[PDB]
């Protein structure tokens, strides 16, 4: 008893929607959350609360990120979909999306434009993956690394035995880290070790290792972005910011850092997000030598906004340079 190691993950539900064939669904969502992303999870182990609130709670490593109370009334879960029906509109906390709770006519309704909704116990898992695609980063470190290496070496032991000696595994876990943040699927393991096994000899820093690896997945990338291939609702950034960011990345040679002017940093903040209030989705394009550095400056907000770059744009790609940036 109290043996030291915190549970992975554990989520708490009342009793009024417990044990509705719960297992099944779980273990479907993570069994395709896997084949999606490529990172295996822990089970899930299951709470009961003896409470009348009819609340859920998801606790990741014994510690709280998302706990919700859902209404008698509610029922046939939509999440975050077009505003063509809206039955009862909500949002999460932490920017985690929107959802919507919906009538059956309404929900007949919504499912004739072609959209999908849920009810019964399917809410409950489409509720919770919606909350691990934010915490995917917390599942891979230096002992997770591992068990895909020896996964591999069933088929690849030649492979991996020839990458170990090469990178120690704290940078292999590193790169893995870096790649699954920006929701950039795992799954070929393969082309990713050849690509390292490539440039290692060549480059010692794991941030530009990431960028190489980075480039050599462009089908990988693109196929998920824009599927049938339509064209791209692009952006750009001005060659302002890309020359200040420029000078800015070498005030530093150890390191590899960029010392920062807030007089700049909250500027190019303000613009480029009210530029997207412009509903210019996404893609947003930058020069290859800068795209690190700028992913840097967003990421402690507007996550889940892609930031591209000329190489992984094939050079037949169907683009439309919707917008341009000014600051400098």
């Amino acid at each position: 008893s109290m043996v030291p190691g915190a549970c992975p993950l554990i989520l708490r539900l009342s009793p009024t929607l417990h044990s509705a064939d719960l297992i099944r669904d779980i273990d479907a969502m993570r069994w395709f959350l896997f084949e999606d992303t490529g990172v295996p999870l822990p089970e899930v182990n299951i709470e009961v609360l003896p409470e009348p609130t009819e609340k859920l709670t998801v606790l990741l490593y014994q510690e709280p990120v998302f706990s919700l109370s859902i209404p008698a009334q509610a029922d046939y879960l939509l999440i975050g979909a077009d505003a063509s029906v809206v039955g009862d509109s909500q949002t999460l906390p932490n920017g985690m999306g929107q959802i919507c709770w919906l009538t059956k006519d309404m929900a007949h309704k919504a499912q004739g434009f072609g959209l999908d909704v849920f009810a019964g116990s399917q809410r409950i898992s489409a509720l919770l993956k919606c909350v691990l695609l934010r915490h995917m980063g917390e599942f891979i470190g230096v002992q997770e690394t591992r068990y895909l290496m020896n996964a591999m070496e069933k088929n690849y032991s030649e492979l991996v035995k020839e990458l170990q000696r090469q990178l120690p595994i704290n940078k292999i876990a590193e790169t893995l880290q870096r790649l699954v943040s920006e929701r950039v699927s795992i799954r070929d393991l393969r082309l990713i070790f050849g690509t390292l096994i490539d440039w290692a000899p060549r480059e010692k820093d794991v941030l530009m290792l990431t960028e190489y690896v980075r480039i050599a997945l462009r089908r990988h990338i693109l196929r998920r972005l824009n599927p049938e291939g339509k064209p791209l609702p692009i952006l750009r950034i001005g060659e302002g910011i890309e020359n200040l960011v420029r000078e800015s990345i070498r005030q530093t040679a150890m390191g590899t850092y960029t010392a920062l002017s807030s007089r700049h940093k909250t500027q190019i903040l303000q613009l480029i997000e009210q530029a997207l209030k412009q509903s210019a989705k996404l893609f947003i394009v930058t020069s290859v030598d800068t795209r690190r550095f700028l992913r840097k400056i967003t990421e402690a907000t507007l996550f889940d906004v892609p930031i591209l770059s000329w190489q992984e744009l094939g050079e037949e790609s169907l683009i439309q340079v919707v917008e341009s940036i000014d600051l400098s």
